[PDB]
């Protein structure tokens, strides 16, 4: 079957006639700055089109629904389109993706493979609200972005919550990284979207330690294998995009592992993420510890 | 209009025809061993009623969803009942809770005022799964356990999560505090349970801290008063039981202060929490709530 994400993705194409175009002017103005990280920032969208910018410099229009609803959708799928990845987690490691070792640097994610990633967590049966009703989080997008404040441009991870419903909420939740600073300073000094953050770190650390358990189909993915450069027509300047998405397992020879364990049925004591140092000119590990089984 | 907590305990009472008799076990139990924070422990359960003890004996009797719900219900609303205590969180205030210091010692959480207390997080938007489906807590029961583990007694403090639903789940989660350690330690090192009460801790700890900030129908209760002593009538041994739930606001005034600052505005607020610290050996500890200030 197509996956839901590819359907609502289509879905919007066809029902926003214009999509492709602002896709075709997203990749000029890449092609144009070759930013670091991000594919074309947010902020860029409403020049994007015509009509949307005018609805948009309405009162009013900077808060409408809809209008951001089709800008953040612009901004997520002109970036997820050049890749197509989803990244599936093994429950076994979901159940065990719990935090992150609170002395963690922002700096870590700016190691994601593309732009935009999709992120499978619905065995982690995580709830959120989209004001006025709960509903199961199917999975997220993170995508860079560059936001200007203040005169200078900023490094920023953004989460698109996925949710599989006709009113989900598209708009992105900002995770600022131009810092020298650790996740708990920037997400707990300075709240519902840091929370939300902060939760969904610990999956989206997969994609961006030095020794992931990333497969496709049954075969091992290595870190430099994931970072292998994609290869734009060299002659045309166009862009290639996939038909279908590609689908990875995440944590799948370890959940493997695991439910030899369970198998058995003396106890499994789980995995968590492990993190430490390394005077003057430090540096950061982060690495997977894998549940071991006693008795 | 009537609290639903309320509403569906009495509509529980009524389709469980035994509970009431179940209760008035449940207070004989507890006038004999007279524990120090539990009204009556889960374990107990299966044995206050013999219909429910045939079933509960029966292969797959120990699984089954229906009979647990009963049994998680009676040991709930038999210490809830005497006190009815309803506790609804401020919504500036729900919205600066949001984590613990990992110090915090799992020995604070044995100040509670009551067996069994209600909390109200609705404006929290935390959610949940009863499987197969999402669900917005309304709130949570906090309510004190005593559980023999390999032979010894351990005082545990269960959560029980309020979605306003009929097919809630009732069943506790359990929190050991018998330990001598911290909450970081109890729960993170040793967890979909360890997630939902880590979440809650931050609310619960209002009704544990020295200087907190509850008021009943707009006047302050101290510490001090809350944690008053009750009157069981003396000459009987009878339980009186309320008919009408208590409901406290909590962070009502800081809330106020904070909505104040924010019409100032219509500068800015920096956001309240909770603080804690030390006081090397024979160390204390404390917890304060930070409240919110107004800058500029």
């Amino acid at each position: 079957s197509m996956h839901h994400t590819i359907a609502r993705m289509n879905a919007f194409n066809k029902a926003f006639a214009n999509a492709k175009d602002c896709y075709k002017k997203m990749q000029a103005w890449h092609l144009l700055n070759k930013p670091k990280h991000a594919f074309f920032p947010m902020q860029n969208t409403p020049a994007l089109d015509n009509g949307l910018a005018a609805l948009y410099e309405l009162r009013g229009g900077k808060e409408d629904a809809h209008i951001l609803s089709i800008l953040s959708r612009l901004y997520l799928y002109g970036a997820w389109r050049n890749t197509l990845g989803i990244y599936q987690l093994d429950e076994e490691i979901i159940k065990d993706c719990k935090e992150l070792p609170d002395d963690t640097p922002t700096s870590i994610f700016l190691n994601l493979p593309d732009w935009c990633v999709y992120v499978d967590i619905s065995s982690a049966q995580i709830a959120t609200f989209d004001d006025g009703v709960a509903k199961h989080i199917k999975g997220f997008w993170a995508i860079y972005d560059i936001v200007e404040m203040n005169g200078i441009n900023h490094d920023v991870l953004d989460f698109v919550v996925d949710t599989d419903t006709d009113d989900n909420v598209y708009v992105p939740q900002p995770f600022i990284l131009s810092s020298g600073q650790s996740v708990a300073e920037v997400l707990d000094y300075g709240d519902t979207s840091n929370t939300l953050i902060k939760g969904l770190l610990p999956y989206l650390l997969w994609l961006c330690v030095a020794e992931p358990d990333i497969t496709y189909k049954g075969l091992p993915v290595s870190r430099e294998e994931l970072t292998r450069p994609k290869h734009i027509n060299k002659k045309t300047g166009a862009f290639v995009t996939p038909s279908e998405p590609f689908i990875y397992q995440i944590g799948e020879r370890l959940g493997s592992e695991v439910r030899r364990y369970q198998s058995i049925i003396p106890h499994i004591r789980r995995g968590h993420w492990h993190g430490y140092w390394q005077g003057q000119a430090k540096e950061f590990r982060v690495r997977w510890q894998p549940a071991v089984f006693v008795n």
